């Protein structure tokens, strides 16, 4: 009964673990009990130095790389020599100020040391194993839980836990159960023993996606680590966000499992009750890298008090130890100074005192024997116990409990759950691909039916374009590879599974979509374009199409797994797409690919597959010639030696134009075998699948290096408020949200007020509606429906309210790059009243910097959590960013003091009390406040599970009023030495495994205190005494400057965009270097312009994820706070992205226009200086337009994948109805509508016109067709009748009679007009194109308001 984990009425973790120990001790031969500790000598770590740390940026990256090479061909020492031994079954607790080396120590002992590197002197021993042998075989018996709560935002809690449970279900589990049931039950127990059972089906969420609360997210990570069952745990920062009851229960769970299962655990906790601290066996203290004390937990005070300090009567032991490391709170023994004995004050001298202290001697006496202890039996049990723990067929020398294919199965189920969550994008993929099949099939339907020479070109074009559209679609899979990277790194550290298992699982998860897409697209396309013979001919094409799809998908995944970000991937991706575009053998045939760059043909899968497809679609099938050179009624009695078939490879004077001869000529595919393409294609598919798996596992990573300070080069190289009268009050506030089709009410009749000249706490268990209440009050709720009335002075809050409060998120939402002082300055400029000059605002910002003690890092770079700024620094920045705003009605504080050292907690509480004394009304939420913090609070609002008020009234001088209230209505007396803040939560039963004697919500509702507060509120309802601060243009200026500094100082995006343009356009231009002006040369000069636009997809998609990131950050904190309106945000995006695109187009001009030879045509025609300028303008316009389209598509999409797909689909529609794809003369139906409206039409017509217009052609011998004219007549007289209707010329020999060679076209204007391209049209095209850009930005600005703005 007490161990059925879904039975919340009775479940008791201790019972479950004791029972499982009784079961696992029953047959030690089968369960193989074992033990694991450690012991370390002279542990020292060192890392980078300020001489090399800088804020990388576009200008400095080249020099930075050069100096990095020099560095490879004064390192900051972080952990100065340490020691200690940790016997199995004994907890260890690490204490120190934030920045003192705690997490680095934990990472060091658990052989998880990415980033820094240990000293050569260090010596670690996991009871016989060296550090490396843990990585090589047993990584999994030593688990480090980083402070960062990293999860997939959308995967619910139960799925998150059950996946790892599955992955860790041992063999030799209870010898009566199957794998699935055991995994499910293990997940249920793990999530019931940590109070997570009511979040069974809620999104784990993240700092942006609203899901489980921060404390619940931390507990999800704790439970995930717990399910593992490792015998050595290191908890980086366990109690960040946990209340003072759940934290105690977590520590008790560790103690229980340690004393029952010989587990060891080293937990670095920053605030811990006196009773919680009593549970630990060994204590470690750190100060700026030095080890001050290591030994029994209970002797800590008895040892430090011997040094010369003294404990205040109401300071807990852990707070005392942390205090000794702070020069302010520390207190010296006045008597001992009188005696003349010195007392170490600086960390170095405390280390000197300790190393000389006897305690260090008895520490060494035991460390040495554990490090020198080798029995060849202790490590035998671990080996025997481990291999027995694995699946039947797993490799014994592997650190993963379950073999490969099982890992793939479970990760595949997880990825299928991800697909379920994102079903919208995949459904869009399928629908859009089908619709593009039906659209392209429509652009040819009525043409192919002719069966004459018309098929020899159009069917090939349609085939090539279907393949290239498949290529475009495959490029969208790069987006998937990046979401799960941090999570797979996390799981790698636990040795759950091979990363290649996750890669394989992603591939499999995507296969079904690709088969459905391929079969539908191919059946439709074939049914209305190609040969239409439903014999095996069709099925062969189906096979080759699917093989091409798979080959492209694997190639793109393999290249996209070479980088750290999507933007960096797009450089390989664009190069590869472009190569797979031109070099397939239809764009530019084999005989034509220049000798300079030939090798790309052979390495091209699509080239071989297209060769096979053409063999299929032309071998042994004949069509009749059309389009003879001399035609019309002017000729009769023609002769075989007197007419010519314009189709290349045609037999002379005969209609038997066999397809074999065709392909032999045009594409040189003269070989017989069609199966060649299939084999080499499948070889590519398999080989690159294996390369992708190797790349994602053996040489891939996304791990953070550490909280280093960046300090941009420009800096390092040179190195309250007045009164407000309005009260704030609310009543009956009730809030309900929808989960799994079953709504849950998370606030219930919460009523209370906060009025000026007061400082009102807000405590309650994690999972109570603290943050939910605050959001409901600050107008930040996004889902559900609130009821009841909030007010200000008895009037509903006006539109000016959201800016008049100051609300500090419990999550830290700031730019990666904007420095601290810069962030404060930005906020002060935009939010503080406009009547004060910038000088005053800047002075006040510096005053805040002084007040909050940030000066020694005011210029650092915010960076990412876990990567660029400590937790204490990040929280101080988060509250300063709002102090500087000068709020005028309230100041909320969601978590001003949670998860950071007790001394800094007290400092922030002193700041809060000062502000409240000055006049501000504060309402802060508090977790684990020591008794010395509770004495600063004036009122208290107390919440039960489910967001039910359980107290609201004064705390009193010594917390007397709340104590009296709770004891007055029935509750066990609070001990004199007990902390009131913790006794109160013990009574309410906030602990996951504990329940109260009665439901105190009813108690409160029935109390005279509740009637008192209700009467207060009713009276105060009888009370009686712009949206943004700055002008819209001003805030637009500021946000645009910030975003310019954001693209600057963010090299991965701009520098990648350049590299992409540079190399891509270089590749295009040189593929078509100086194409000439012949028929085949002119064809290349048309293709190059036509191929200039294929880059639309990758260059557009580089931008989308960056914009998604800025949009998430903006709408997370700065939209509800009304720092600057949405229109300002969009205008900043536009004004910042434009000029960079202009520069990109400028460079593309110079690296593209000249090599192809356009300048030669412009100069020969005598119009150089105009055509150069016009071509430059069109390049700039194209790049601006690509940016604009990227902005338009993303405006109304939550996900970049769907937006990118929409952009690619629109691009393909605009492109298929363009160029020579289908001659506009051949499409007189209504489908011309998209032709006239598409922008690629105007761009390409204008660009061909400028590039190749008004110059003469020079046919080469291989292109000159020839015929023998009628006897006696001369060629000129014989062709003049044709010429009057032909409006062409270039007859080779006018007066010859035996034979004359001819060219279909004489003036290039003829060829351009053939595609409806005109030189006189150039300017109107530019006007239309810029108008399209303008409309596109108008629609992009509109759709944001339509969709994202509430
Ligand atoms: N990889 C690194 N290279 C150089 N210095 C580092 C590195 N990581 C951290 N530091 C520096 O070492 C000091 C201590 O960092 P530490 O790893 O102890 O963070 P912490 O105190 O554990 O904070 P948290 O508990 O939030 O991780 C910091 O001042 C930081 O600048
Ligand atoms: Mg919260």
């Amino acid at each position: 009964d007490p161990k059925l984990d879904p039975n919340s009425e009775n479940f008791s973790s201790a019972a479950w673990v004791k029972n499982m120990a009784h079961l696992s001790a029953a047959d030690p031969d089968f369960y193989k009990p074992y033990s694991l500790g450690c012991a370390w000598k002279n542990l020292s770590a060192s890392g980078a130095s300020a001489d090399v740390a800088y804020q990388s940026t576009v200008v400095n990256i080249p020099y930075k790389i050069l100096k990095s090479g020099l560095r490879k061909f004064n390192t900051f020492q972080i952990l100065k020599p340490m020691d200690g031994c940790l016997n199995p079954g004994e907890l260890l607790v690490v204490l120190g100020r934030p920045g003192s080396g705690c997490t680095t120590l934990l990472k060091s002992i658990s052989s998880n040391t990415h980033g820094f590197d240990l000293g050569a002197d260090t010596k670690i021993s996991y009871s016989g194993y060296s550090g490396d042998d843990i990585k090589k075989h047993f990584r999994g018996e030593v688990v480090y839980n980083a402070e960062a709560d990293v999860h997939l935002p959308h995967l619910t809690v139960f799925e998150t836990l059950v996946t790892v449970a599955r992955l860790k279900t041992p063999q030799n589990r209870i010898k009566g159960v199957d794998r699935e049931s055991y995994a499910n039950h293990l997940a249920e127990v793990a999530m019931a023993t940590y109070g997570l059972s009511h979040t069974r089906n809620t999104k784990v969420g993240n700092d942006i996606v609203r899901g489980v609360s921060g404390g619940e997210r931390k507990r999800v990570s704790i439970a995930e680590v717990s399910i593992c069952g490792s015998k050595f745990q290191c908890w980086d920062n366990a109690t960040r966000g946990l209340d003072s009851a759940t934290a105690l229960e977590f520590i008790r769970a560790l103690k229980t499992q340690a004393d029952i299962s010989n587990t060891s655990a080293t937990v670095a906790i920053y605030q811990c009750s006196q009773d919680a601290y009593d549970l630990f066996n060994k204590v470690c203290v750190l100060d700026d890298g030095y080890q001050i004390y290591y030994g029994p937990a209970d002797k800590a005070k008895k040892y430090f008090e011997d040094m010369g300090y003294v404990c205040p009567s109401r300071q807990t032991t852990a707070d005392f130890l942390t205090s000794v490391t702070s020069p302010s709170e520390r207190t010296l023994n006045k008597d001992m100074l009188k005696k003349g004995i010195h007392i170490p004050q600086t960390p170095k001298e405390m280390n000197d005192y300790w190393v000389k202290s006897p305690n260090y001697k008895e520490l060494m006496k035991e460390v040495d024997q554990r490090l020198l202890n080798d029995d060849e039996a202790s490590r035998e049990a671990i080996k025997e116990a481990h291999i027995a723990k694995q699946s039947k067929r797993a490799r014994p020398s592997s650190p993963y409990t379950v073999s490969y294919m099982m890992q793939v199965k479970y990760l595949l189920i997880r990825n299928m759950w991800r697909l379920r969550n994102n079903i919208g994008f995949t459904l869009f993929m399928i629908l859009g691909n089908c619709s593009m099949a039906l659209i392209l099939g429509s652009m040819f339907f009525k043409i192919m039916k002719k069966g004459d020479t018309s098929t020899f070109y159009f069917r090939g074009s349609a085939m090539f374009f279907a393949i290239l559209f498949n290529a475009f679609s495959s490029l969208l899979e790069i987006f998937s590879l990046y979401e799960a990277r941090p999570i797979t790194e996390k799981h790698r550290t636990y040795s759950l599974y091979h990363p290649s298992a996750d890669a394989f699982a992603s591939v499999l998860s995507e296969i079904p979509s690709k088969l459905i897409i391929a079969v539908c697209f191919n059946i439709i396309f074939y049914f209305l374009v190609d040969f239409r013979r439903n014999g095996g001919v069709f099925f062969f094409y189906l096979l080759i199409n699917i093989v091409a799809v798979f080959s492209m998908s694997h190639l793109f995944r393999c290249v996209g797994s070479l980088t750290k970000t999507l933007s960096e991937a797009m450089v390989p991706a664009s190069m590869l797409l472009l190569a797979l575009s031109m070099y397939t053998g239809f764009a530019i045939p084999k005989k034509k690919i220049l000798r300079w760059s030939k090798w790309i043909w052979y390495i091209n899968p699509l080239a071989y597959l297209f060769e096979s497809l053409l063999i299929n679609e032309f071998h042994g099938i004949k069509f009749p010639c059309a389009e003879y050179v001399p035609r019309g009624p002017a000729y009769a009695n023609i002769s075989s030696t007197e007419s010519v078939c314009t189709v290349v490879g045609a037999v002379p004077g005969q209609d038997y134009v066999l397809g074999d001869d065709f392909i032999r000529g045009t594409y040189q595919y003269y070989h017989k075998d069609k199966w060649r393409g299939f084999g080499i294609g499948m070889a590519y598919v398999v080989f690159f699948f294996f390369v992708y798996l190797f790349l994602c596992e053996y040489n891939e990573g996304a791990k953070q290096k550490g909280e280093i300070l960046v300090f941009p080069r420009s800096i390092v190289k040179r190195m309250g408020l007045s009164k407000s009268e309005a009260i704030f009050h609310w009543r009956n506030l009730c809030y309900e949200v929808q989960i799994k089709a079953e709504t849950r009410r998370i606030l219930n009749n919460v009523d209370g007020w906060v009025k000026p000249g007061t400082l009102t706490a807000l405590m309650g268990a994690s999972g109570a509606g603290k943050t939910t209440l605050l959001d409901c009050l600050a107008e930040r709720v996004t889902m559900g429906v609130i009821t009841g009335d909030i007010l200000v002075n008895g009037i509903p809050r006006d539109k000016s309210f959201p800016r008049s409060i100051g609300y500090c998120q419990q999550q830290d939402l700031h730019l990666k790059t904007a420095t601290v002082r810069e962030s404060l300055r930005f906020s002060a400029y935009l939010r503080q009243p406009a009547e004060v000059s910038i000088e005053e605002k800047n002075r006040y910002v510096e005053e805040v910097i002084k007040i909050l003690e940030m000066e020694k890092y005011a210029d650092a770079v915010v960076g990412v959590a876990g990567e660029g700024l400590n937790v204490e620094q990040r929280k101080r920045l988060t509250i300063g960013v709002e102090l500087t705003a000068k709020p005028k009605l309230l100041v909320f504080l969601d978590e001003p003091t949670s998860g950071l050292d007790s001394q800094t907690a007290w400092s922030i509480c002193q700041l809060m009390k000062k502000l409240a004394n000055h006049g501000q009304a504060i309402l802060c939420t508090i977790h684990q406040p020591s008794a010395i913090l509770m004495q600063e609070f004036d009122r208290l609002l107390f919440m039960q599970r489910g967001g039910k008020t359980v107290y609201f009234g004064d705390l009193g001088e010594g917390c007397k009023t709340m104590i009296d209230y709770f004891e007055s209505h029935g509750a066990h007396k609070c001990p004199a030495d007990a902390n009131p803040a913790e006794w109160m939560l013990e009574v309410v039963g906030a602990a996951p495994g504990s329940h109260a004697n009665q439901d105190y919500y009813e108690v409160w509702r029935n109390s005279e205190e509740y009637r008192a507060v209700q009467s207060e509120l009713d009276w105060m309802e009888r009370e009686l005494p712009h949206e943004f601060s700055q002008s819209i243009i001003y805030q637009t200026k500021l946000v645009s400057i910030r975003l310019f500094q954001q693209y600057w100082r963010s090299p991965d995006y701009l520098w990648s965009k350049f590299i992409l343009t540079i190399f891509n356009q270089l590749f295009i231009g040189f593929t078509f270097f100086k194409a000439g002006t012949s028929l085949q040369g002119l064809q290349n000069q048309m293709l190059a312009v036509f191929m200039f636009t294929v880059i639309f997809n990758p260059i557009l998609q580089q931008y989308l994820p960056s914009f998604v990131q800025q949009r998430d950050l903006y709408e997370a904190r700065e939209r509800p706070s009304r720092t600057f309106s949405w229109i300002s945000f969009i205008f900043a995006q536009i004004f910042v992205e434009v000029p960079w695109n202009i520069l990109a187009g400028t460079i593309a001009y110079f690296i593209y226009y000249y090599p192809i030879g356009f300048y030669s045509n412009a100069s020969a025609a005598g119009q150089l200086h105009e055509r150069g300028a016009l071509f430059w303008l069109f390049s700039c316009a194209f790049y601006v337009y690509v940016g604009s389209m990227g902005l338009l598509v993303i405006s109304f999409n939550q996900v970049a994948e769907s937006a990118a797909n929409l952009a690619s689909l629109l691009f393909t529609m605009s492109l298929s109805f363009c160029g020579v794809m289908t001659t506009p003369s051949a499409m007189p139906r209504f489908w011309i509508f998209m032709y006239r409206v598409s922008p690629l039409t105007y761009f390409i017509q204008a660009l061909l016109a400028v590039g190749v217009a008004n110059v003469d052609v020079k046919c080469a011998d291989y292109e000159l067709l020839e015929f023998t004219p009628p006897s006696g007549m001369t060629c000129g007289q014989y062709m003049e009748p044709y010429l009057q209707l032909a409006k062409t010329g270039y007859l080779t020999d006018e007066n010859a009679t035996d034979t004359c060679s001819f060219c279909q076209i004489s003036t290039t204007n003829d060829y351009l007009a053939n595609v409806n391209s005109f030189y006189s049209e150039r300017w109107r095209n530019y006007g239309i194109f810029i108008c399209y850009i303008a409309f596109n930005y108008i629609a992009g600005v509109f759709f944001y308001w339509l969709a994202r703005v509430p």
